[PDB]
């Protein structure tokens, strides 16, 4: 009985990060100040322990005891499918409380929890496909700081930057409410003319704009963008609107990468495919609820011959990367000029996603997700 | 450098059997004899080991040394993605050799040299999801042995045998060239009825009737059976024609359930499911080419709310059922009144799915594939 979950924690604590999010949700660079962070720990019975972080919300002790306790505690670990299914099962009565991210933290701390008990990374327990992957520069949403990202000129300066540091790959988010003027159309098209001007034909660029535009802005934009050699416009509609998608994609000769953050899981995005409302899939941990959903969309993707590219950093997504073929590659980010990515996180002794002079990121060779976790950090700044 | 792979062995050995196979290849009961087994196995640097059974002309010299050995010598057994999809990329210029069986072979001992080398069942290195699971008793090709399986009043009284034992659900394999009368849809129609007649209403049946049938023979035969409640209908034309399939689904109220033998693999198999040419999918360790791709053709039906039959018996299959949810059944047999199935096989020391008084086939616990290995009865048949 040594592989029974006992215990199922959740600590809270405070970190240190110029990160900030606006009214709608977007990031931003702004003054240091304390976040409160949460790291979920499932424990066996032979004192074995698997972790992940979260916002405090998504495991506050309203989902935890009404809904994760008693999904996992008494069971064996290792039943991730059954355990997932069971969560699954449980999110149409929750009142709308048991979200996919509850799911997709749950789901990482059980992975975690196997490795770790194995001594393995997460992603040779699953079958190893890289060791090592090519990732793009993901840059954040524009702003209005000066220097920062306010113009056109402010991304394409920023996208040299990120060349000269290796990446082979680089994505725009361009400006949205409540940047005051936001969206605009022509904005985020002199802001991508802007990038490929300084990058020049080599460099692979992609934009991720404001995620509702109407049918004609986002022809307007998609069309903009085959004059300069784009790789993919992604999400530039409401993602509720399936037929959209569809309409868009016809329309336009860059391929349409989504949906990123549509619910359903798995099931939708079978939907998108088999409706043609995109030329290349998109799946990641946090939006589909975990990385046992994610390694289902990427394998649904490439049975129809399919590339999914994964939404989001850290260690959950990059092992989800490691152990697929049908993904180009590993979203590094959200990175601003004024921010140093380099440089991590306080709750962590080193990077989960270190990446060379040559754009490869390297997997850690470190068991479970490979977290390389400041317990002693996150003692010492407890939310009380 | 533990993790290395070092040597691949493959050792061919005598069982005594009295499964025969015909011309076609279909089995049957007959003189006890001794058939040459291919046992493959993996070895690492710390000298863990993983192994698979298979015919010998699948694992021959030849394979083992043009593609088998060339792919996986020097290589991190944990891999495995990385490795299929290595194997899978040289099929195309293998002069037809290297097939889905090999892969299948292969990918099995990796997933035992992993299961063996962590101490875990496979099922659970995947993600379990039941350590049971309902089979069904598969009965083998007709014959013209008296008492057998000569007549459709033989099936009916096979049939109730096998409820005794306990099986929830029968399928039928019906007549075949070169029985010297088959096929005839008539004939096979009165099998299923006779079986029905002899356990009620209650016991779920299905069919696997020759596997050539014309359209309208095929529509004839799913026509009769809709009047006696079966579960469906399996693999009645030549399932290299697709659009047969998606006719014969339209036309028929029972399901239809496939592709089981065609080629292509996962890939393929998300064709069926876009054409909509069946209303159950079918996958099987042998037919795409190991457990890894079985876990794709899984995921994929997942989400398109589907369940995926996995076709044949044997810890392989058994460990994919037992990792997923959408898949009512673990095919056990093939069965006959003359042969034994509980016995199992003079090679190994146990059963790999022992099936309890009520139906249910329980997953060893025992690491890698589980297969209890009998080395030293292997060691004293060797084929020199
Ligand atoms: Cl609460
Ligand atoms: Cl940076
Ligand atoms: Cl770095
Ligand atoms: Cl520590
Ligand atoms: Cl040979
Ligand atoms: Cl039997
Ligand atoms: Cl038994
Ligand atoms: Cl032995
Ligand atoms: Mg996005
Ligand atoms: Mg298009
Ligand atoms: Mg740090
Ligand atoms: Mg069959
Ligand atoms: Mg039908
Ligand atoms: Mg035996
Ligand atoms: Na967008
Ligand atoms: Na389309
Ligand atoms: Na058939
Ligand atoms: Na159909």
């Amino acid at each position: 009985s040594h592989m029974i979950i006992t215990d199922v924690e959740v600590r809270v604590f405070r970190t240190t990060t110029r990160r900030h999010s606006d009214s709608a949700g977007h990031a931003h660079p702004g003054p240091a100040h304390q976040v409160e962070q949460a790291m979920l720990t499932v424990r066996t019975e032979d004192g074995q322990e698997g972790h992940s972080f979260t916002a405090p919300e998504i495991v506050r002790p309203h989902v935890i005891e009404k809904f994760v306790k008693k999904v996992l505690i008494g069971e064996d670990h290792r039943d991730r499918e059954r355990l997932w299914q069971d969560l699954a099962h449980w999110q149409r009565g929750s009142a709308a409380q048991l979200t996919d991210r509850t799911l997709a933290v749950v789901d990482c701390a059980l992975w975690d929890l196997a490795g770790r008990s194995l001594g393995q990374p997460v992603y040779k327990l699953i079958g190893g496909y890289r060791d090592k992957v090519l990732a793009y520069g993901s840059i954040m949403c524009g702003d209005e700081l000066e220097g920062g990202l306010a113009t056109p000129e402010d991304y394409g300066r920023f996208a040299e930057t990120l060349v000269k540091r290796g990446y082979k790959g680089i994505k725009l988010h361009t400006w949205m409410p409540p940047v005051s003027w936001a969206p605009d159309v022509k904005m985020d098209l002199k802001a991508c003319a802007a990038v490929r001007e300084a990058v020049g034909p080599d460099i692979r660029l992609m934009i991720d704009a404001f995620h509702w535009y109407s049918r004609t802005d986002a022809l307007a934009l998609g069309r903009g963008l085959e004059k300069l050699g784009f790789d993919w416009i992604e999400e530039p509609m409401d993602e509720q609107s399936l037929s959209s998608y569809k309409w868009l994609s016809d329309n336009l000769d860059i391929p349409v990468v989504g949906p990123e953050s549509a619910a359903g899981k798995h099931w939708h995005r079978a939907e998108w495919i088999k409706a043609g409302a995109c030329d290349i899939l998109r799946t990641g941990v946090n939006d589909v609820g975990g990385i046992t959903p994610a390694l289902k969309t990427m394998h649904l993707a490439e049975a129809f011959g399919m590339e999914c590219e994964v939404h989001g950093n850290t260690a959950m997504n990059l092992h989800v990367v490691a152990a697929t073929k049908n993904c180009r590659w590993y979203e590094r980010g959200l990175l601003h000029p004024f921010l140093e990515y380099d440089d991590g996180h306080d709750y962590l002794k080193s990077l989960s996603d270190p990446m060379d002079r040559d754009g490869f990121v390297h997997v850690p060779d470190r068991p479970g997700l490979g977290e390389d976790i400041d317990f002693t950090f996150i003692d010492n700044n407890r939310v009380r």
